[PDB]
DNA sequence: GACCACGGCGCC
DNA sequence: AGGGCGCCGTGGTC
């Protein structure tokens, strides 16, 4: 490319070098355009950034984080990352997409702009007669990027001191229990040593060993394992204290804090747009799609997660998404009927796993029932089922059973969309989001039936997935002009702020963008809560 | 200081 | 031998 003083014209592709992965916290070392045949390289990239009016090319969406950090307005337009993802959603990198669409991801700023501008050329060539996925990226995944950017500099309100407070606390009760624990074994050791733990149980104390570990084959000591030897020695609930104090020790309340920004005074995560298999977001740098809620003791981790003052959380969570997707799907009659007559699943199996009727069911109890509806739907073995249940195996295999022949129509999708995959390569959500499962013919049994229930599933979490991508989309601006932000996106969850004054309307009209955003057989119905932490907002 | 592989486990 | 993730500490290694 010819060499040519900055600014480029409107339009070129901008190619950048961060010091380090996470937008919030990079120093930008260097910016470069490409366009017409030129390459333009900034002499100094942060003053450079202001000739830009939009971020076009590979990881668009960083830069423009990195703008929205100085207090520019630049939105990410086109990403070569979002082309090759929707083609295939394991390129997940640049690296990768560089070397499979043309040319090679290096670190200068310059080659990375050029490279956006041929990868661009060449990807945008693939997706011609492409209409489906040339319809997520115009409709969903571009306009996304923009919105993602707002959520990943707005950033969310963290109460450090109160976290600050409970590692102390937390602290010394670690130490009674592994006090205890060294007690009980008759000497110290690494308790947070797999291994190490492994020969104390197994060998020394002689406990029977369950189950062993996927690909080194020794003797488990997860929780399902320990659960079963709860009975069989004393140490054994001491260990599962002191793995789930930390757990949420070492992950949330230690590392969180140190995490706010010294300029915003906020927590700042990463929404990867290129990340899963079945076109998910995903969180890093920290995950806070993963903040504990399940305990009383994760719950208070929750209870840090706060609104700027004279402000509030609006939260917002679909009812039994996937089950109203696979409805949809499957067009199964009795399934579609269930959501017309307004009934809960989680509640219903819930009721039947503790024994009481669907009134005296507790919030504890049906998210419990959850990972069962979820777990059978999805292929979950009798053996598992009677293990987490406490139930004898031939019940587990019963309520399996009866869970299929309620809806019909489910298996037959599940075979159509097998078949599917495996003449095409791939399996779709509804909008024609794909993925390739390579394994479906599979001559080892595990493996193909680990592939098909991948398979299976993808169209499901996926259609989800898309569905929510298409609200954020749709509500993002109509928050803007009533003054209210979008901070998180928990795959089917989304926690907002909104200033106090408007709080309940942000609510209201929010819940109708997301249960009206792209209608199905069936009703989509959203849970709403506001309040002063992520805890009380959905309560 | 890092990379990776693993087991383990937090959420959806 | 439920699916999708990312982060922890350990262990091995460079
Ligand atoms: N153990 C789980 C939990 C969740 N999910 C997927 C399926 C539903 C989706 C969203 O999670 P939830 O909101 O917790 O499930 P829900 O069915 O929408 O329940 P709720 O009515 O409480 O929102 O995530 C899953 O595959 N396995
Ligand atoms: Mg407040
Ligand atoms: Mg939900
Ligand atoms: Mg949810
Ligand atoms: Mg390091
Ligand atoms: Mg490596």
């Amino acid at each position: 490319l010819e060499e040519a003083p900055w600014p480029p014209p409107e339009g070129a592709f901008v190619g950048f070098v961060l010091s380090r992965k996470e937008p919030m916290w990079a120093d930008l070392l260097a910016l470069a355009a490409a366009r017409g045949g030129r390459v333009h390289r900034a002499p100094e990239p942060y003053k450079a950034l202001r000739d830009l009016k939009e971020a076009r090319g590979l990881l668009a969406k960083d830069l423009s984080v990195l703008a929205l950090r100085e207090g520019l307005g630049l939105p990410p337009g086109d990403d070569p990352m979002l082309l090759a993802y929707l083609l295939d959603p394991s390129n997940t990198t640049p690296e990768g997409v560089a070397r499979r669409y043309g040319g090679e991801w290096t670190e200068e700023a310059g080659e990375r702009a050029a490279l956006s501008e041929r990868l661009f050329a060449n990807l945008w060539g693939r997706l011609e007669g492409e209409e489906r996925l040339l319809w997520l990226y115009r409709e969903v995944e571009r306009p996304l990027s923009a919105v993602l950017a707002h959520m990943e500099a707005t950033g969310v309100r963290l109460d450090v001191a109160y976290l600050r407070a409970m590692s102390l606390e937390v602290a010394e009760e670690i130490a009674r229990l592994e006090a205890e624990v060294f007690r009980l074994a008759g000497h110290p050791f690494n308790l947070n040593s797999r291994d190490q733990l492994e020969r104390v149980l197994f060998d020394e104390l002689g406990l029977p060993a369950i189950g062993k570990t996927e690909k080194t084959g020794k003797r488990s000591t997860r929780a399902a394992v320990l659960e079963a030897l709860r009975e069989a020695h004393p140490i054994v609930e001491k260990i599962l204290q002191y793995r789930e104090l930390t757990k949420l020790k070492s992950t949330y309340i230690d590392p969180l804090p140190d995490l706010i920004h010294p300029r915003t005074g906020r927590l700042h995560t990463r929404f990867n747009q290129t990340a899963t298999a079945t076109g998910r977001l995903s969180s890093s740098d920290p995950n806070l799609q993963n903040i504990p809620v399940r305990t009383p003791l994760g719950q208070r981790i929750r209870r840090a997660f706060i609104a700027e003052e004279g402000w509030l959380l609006v939260a917002l969570d679909y009812s039994q998404i996937e089950l109203r997707v696979l409805a949809h799907l499957s067009g199964d009659e009795n399934l579609i009927r269930v959501f017309q007559e307004g009934r809960d699943f989680h509640t219903e199996t819930a009721s039947w796993m503790f024994g009481v009727p669907r009134e005296a069911v507790d919030p504890l109890m049906r998210r419990a029932a959850k990972t069962i509806n979820f777990g059978v739907l999805y292929g979950m073995s009798a053996h598992r089922l009677s293990q987490e249940l406490a139930i004898p195996y031939e019940e587990a295999q019963a309520f399996i059973e009866r869970y299929f022949q309620s809806f019909p129509k489910v298996r037959a999708w599940i075979e159509k969309t097998l078949e599917e995959g495996r003449r095409r390569g791939y399996v779709e959500t509804l909008f024609g989001r794909r993925r390739y499962v390579p394994d479906l013919e599979a001559r080892v049994k595990s493996v193909r039936e680990a592939a098909e229930r991948k398979a299976f599933n993808m169209p499901v979490q996926g259609t989800a997935a898309d569905l929510m991508k298409l609200a954020m989309v749709k509500l993002f601006p109509r928050l803007e002009e009533m003054g209210a932000r979008m901070l998180l996106q928990v795959h089917d969850e989304l926690v907002l702020e909104a200033p106090k004054e408007r709080a309940e309307a942000v609510a209201r009209l929010a819940k109708e963008v997301m249960e009206g955003v792209y209608p199905l057989a069936v009703p989509l119905e959203v849970e709403v809560g506001i309040g002063e932490d992520w805890l009380s907002a959905k309560e």
